[PDB]
DNA sequence: ATGGATTTCCTAGGAAGACAGA
DNA sequence: TCTGTCTTCCTAGGAAATCCAT
């Protein structure tokens, strides 16, 4: 947060030059080697600040806050090039050692090239034959003033994570690294790229990335990048297992691994936090979830039945069990259920949700406890276990028993939505906790249009029994 | 028949034969004769080729087709076989000096032969770009050359109507004409056609680009022993980009196909057509666009005539003697609508064919009928007769009109909004006519739970797979 | 033979860029 | 300058080959 230490190191740049103009009428003058070690000292806190900036960035993927801007690096590293000038050109005085400039030079030529980046990722999940776009930038763009003037040629290429460790073709892969006066940027960004063809070498597991290689002359720098690791995909169906993959690695990675290592297996409460940030980021609320449906979560998980939420706090997930297992009397994993049910929740139940109208992640034997002893008509509403992206209505109503109603798909509440659905059912009383339906649905409701011109209008009720 | 007309020719031929060899023991005028009986029976051959096309032209549309051209290859192979011997048998000195006599036998041939040279798989009439499709293309004397013999290779090439009076290229033109011994033909098959881009040739005032004609030219060279140039167009096509163009192609193709001369200049066709001419077309291609057998009525072309010709007039025999231009039929709006006649109509086809197929057969829908005609027929019936009418504001929708009397009996016509395709797909017509309770009559007094008993889908109870209740839907108005 | 992955193929149709309009 | 014609761009699925496996 200081930049005094930086006020500090031209500061001593201004020592230094008064001490060259006093001996204008050999000697130490070893204020240059100490002004060069703080020069060391400044650029390895930016190289790291920016390693943190680059898993932000991974972790914003997955749904969490993110700076996002590198305006603030990019003049870090601008003022850290200024006086490494400023000390070069000092370096021209009578008062020989290969050490200044040598040092100067690997000072310089790795701010340089840690100051490339991928600004913009494409596509985590990324199909062939469709077009996306990814954006690069250069952060001591404007500091080579262009002093040669004429840009260097960023190439973008596929590379397996075994070539990550140091085929598939892409087209328009070539775009100039340009300087932008106004907008204060050094920026190149391909905005038509496609994929024709690839080497897949378990088929949504196989992480690539994108390569973005450039040339730059001074006085022969090869500057390379590489984007956040991404699953290729031929078709929509493959894309529900590629974001698990995605999300195992956005999250649980450490900042320095060999591409693209992560943990097998990792504490249970870790993937939690994953998951309530997925959902509310994707979903679109601010109303995540609870630790009741995080217990919930976890018996399914993990094929369990306890009804105390600390022992399951203590146990870790594996991979496996998160997208390579299926849940016992089913046929999909964990993920896929979940990932079902965050596509049902996003299109047609954001506003439901955030009210709190959907108590969501239930066990229907918690149900039974719960609704046995409410009145007549009290009900709630649970995600469907059985298939993926539904929900379904349980109410109680010969004695008091519960019934549990047909799930809705998305397609289902396109037709009709959720509350008006709710609506037509004069069966259901009270949302429980003994909270009436007519009051908190009031306005998912959609007023009639009776009457015109010149037909009355047919409109379409659900009905059950 | 044609075959005595042929055995005839070919005992001439044998008389032929024995009186050449009579006078080698002077006319022999005899061959002449023969020889216009040829020319006859060839033109005959011709004419009947022509009419095949024909009906060809008139199958796009939706009509009986018999399509086998295995008959008119046998009378050509036929025909040939007599072109040969009298040609043989010319080669007497002679008679014992008549350079026409062979002279004509040539002509016989050559026009029999590049009449023979036919399109019989046709391309698609509405041609989308950059998509694949397929054409067919046969000679009928092909399995007399060669019996050995080079086959030659057809190619397909995209032609203006301009050019047809003697421009996209496609890709995979290029197909060898082959001989198959077994089904005993010699056809070409184009299988991987396809169209890149268009360039669309004229200065389209009115016109629109969708009414301009194309088609394909397919060529091939023959080397026997002269120099025969095999040329072939198929029906006239349009070439489309997008799939919004199609209803308004179909249209034109729709007016092409039929209201064509036999024998014309490509690709001309009448601007305005007898009504009536409009009325078995359009009832043709309901039938066959549909898949049914139940026609228009006349009630039905009454309204429609009405509908196209903005006539108020519930006359059947006025109607008759009038004219219906191409303009009213596709490229005049409806008064009072935002369509022409034919994209209502074509809304019309589309609704009947996805859904109402099996409705429309068991005479359950009137369909085209005036809502005053409909309000004539109703006020008198009891309380809860209904009918089921197409709109005529939207496109592709159908609606139910029904009247309600009370005890009063104060009756008024209810008509309840159009259901589209996708409001059908969601719940069937049947389903959706059970699900009203005050639905009591279909016109003039079939009982409704007996005219759509069969169309009806049964109630799934309350059991559970699962263990589950299923909720259903049910149609309502109010 | 069933079924589950994996991939090239096809298709309609929305959205929006590009093209004229006596 | 604009509107309606025309076109290009682009894509979430549906039908269905290839191939593989305690």
């Amino acid at each position: 947060k200081f930049k005094t230490g930086l006020r500090r190191l031209q500061h001593r740049v201004g020592e230094i030059h008064l001490l060259r103009e006093a001996l204008q009428k050999e000697a130490l003058a070893m204020l240059l080697q100490e002004t060069t070690g703080e020069l060391e000292a400044a650029k390895a806190l930016v190289l790291k600040r920016i390693q943190i900036w680059k898993r932000q960035q991974q972790l914003a993927g997955n749904g969490a806050p993110f700076e996002e801007s590198l305006a603030p690096l990019q003049e870090r590293c601008e003022s850290l090039v200024d006086i490494y000038s400023q000390l070069q050109q000092e370096v021209g005085a009578a008062g020989t050692r290969a050490s200044l400039t040598g040092r100067l030079d690997e000072v310089l030529r790795t701010l340089v090239t840690s100051c490339f980046l991928v600004e913009k990722q494409p596509p985590q999940v990324l199909k062939t034959q469709t077009k996306f776009q990814a954006g690069v930038r250069f952060l001591l763009g404007l500091r080579f003033l262009g002093a040669p003037a004429k840009p260097p040629l960023v190439r973008a290429d596929m590379v397996t994570e075994k070539q990550a460790r140091e085929t598939g073709e892409i087209i328009n892969n070539t775009v100039p690294l340009e300087n932008s006066i106004p907008g204060n940027c050094c920026s190149a960004l391909f905005k038509n790229l496609l994929l024709k063809k690839i080497k897949r070498c378990s088929v949504t597991e196989e992480k690539c990335a994108v390569l973005f290689s450039a040339s730059f002359t001074l006085g022969p720098i090869q500057l390379q990048a590489l984007s956040l690791p991404l699953v290729v995909i031929v078709h929509g169906n493959q894309d529900n297992n590629a974001k698990a993959t995605i999300l195992w690695d956005n999250a649980f990675s450490e900042m320095d691994r060999v591409p693209f290592v992560v943990a097998e297996r990792v504490p249970w409460e870790k993937m939690c936090e994953t998951l309530n940030l997925k959902f509310m980021a994707e979903v679109g609320t601010n109303r995540g979830l609870l630790p009741e449906h995080f217990l919930f979560l976890a018996q399914k998980i993990f094929n369990d039945n306890s009804l105390s939420m600390e022992a399951f706090q203590h146990r870790s997930v594996s991979w496996s069990q998160f997208n390579k297992e299926i849940l016992l009397g089913r046929g999909f994993t964990f993920w896929q259920w979940f990932d079902g049910v965050l596509d049902l929740t996003k299109r047609c139940l954001r506003s439901y949700w955030s009210d709190r109208l959907i108590i969501g992640f239930i066990s229907k034997q918690y149900v039974t406890s719960l609704l046995l002893n409410e009145p007549d008509g009290t009900f709630l509403l649970r995600f469907s276990d059985s298939e993926i992206g539904g929900i379904t209505i349980a109410h109680v109503i010969g004695s008091p028993q519960i019934e549990n109603i047909q799930p809705f798909s998305a397609k289902d509440l396109s037709i009709r939505s959720l509350g008006d659905r709710i609506r037509d059912l004069a069966q259901l009383k009270n949302l429980y906790p003994k909270k009436p339906k007519d009051e908190a649905f009031r306005s998912h409701y959609k007023p009639e249009q009776m009457g015109g011109r010149g037909y009355v209008p047919a409109t379409i009720k659900m009905t059950v029994e």
